[PDB]
């Protein structure tokens, strides 16, 4: 009983989709939200500023923006003075804003974790270096 | 540079989806229509009636009925006398029919041998064996 690997990747390709989707709306975040926040989390050390998330998602003004605004109402991000700098302010996670980006990473990495396990050391380091090739010849 | 599986998975389920589809869209045929065609062309030998192909494909009367008056006005099947039993007709496919199912084979089967190429006999069977076992764990 041998599977095609259209079905086989399919299979798990919607079996994983669905497990996040799942648990995204559960969160009630955007994946688009969940990169800023994620953003943030990577990046608030440096002390960020609008602009600087703006270069970083690659989108607009107002859309980011939007997107900010959208992140403080929900007090998940809040804004505050720079310790090197008294004279501006940078954007930072709250501790909601924190606790959010982990469970959205943990999402995509208990997922992860789950597959990893089934393989030994180099069977993962294969898998991944095989389907990368198939990748690529797909282009 | 490592990434996850579920990104792996995706990408390259999503490339040959869309592969798949944007060639059936070219066939002008359904999954449904080619499977059904799929099954004539596997087991018309056996001599075929509309009820054998209800029972096959889990359809419904006129459903199958509606399928077949639509691939028979397609001129891609045809109906003929039994050669056992001369007081019966059986459906079966046209030349056209034939050449049909064989292209909607051929798709599946090129982007299957394509993948396939990448890696040894016990490579391909290891990639197999392990992407069922991960598969299963997702249930």
């Amino acid at each position: 009983m041998e599977f095609t690997y259209s079905y086989l990747f399919r299979m798990i390709s919607h079996e994983m989709k669905q497990k996040a989707d799942q648990k995204l709306e559960q969160l009630d975040i955007t994946n688009e939200q969940g990169h800023t926040l994620g953003y943030l989390y990577a990046h608030q050390q440096d002390g960020l500023t609008q602009n600087d998330i703006a270069k970083a998602l690659q989108r607009t003004g107002p859309t980011v923006s939007n997107l900010l605004r959208n992140l403080e109402r929900k007090k998940l991000i809040y804004r505050y003075v720079d310790a090197q700098d008294t004279r501006r302010k940078n954007i930072g996670l709250t501790t909601s804003g924190i606790k959010l980006v982990e469970a959205f990473t943990s999402i995509f990495d208990e997922m992860e974790q789950t597959l990893v396990s089934q393989l030994s050391e180099e069977e993962n380091e294969q898998m991944k270096a095989n389907l990368t090739k198939m990748l690529s010849s797909l282009q």
